[PDB]
């Protein structure tokens, strides 16, 4: 029971409200 998933990206940027 998995589902596929496509679509990569590291534009996280900013970290002001995020954190690592």
């Amino acid at each position: 029971k998995k589902a596929v998933i496509n679509g990569e990206q590291i534009r996280s940027i900013s970290d002001l409200h995020q954190t690592l």
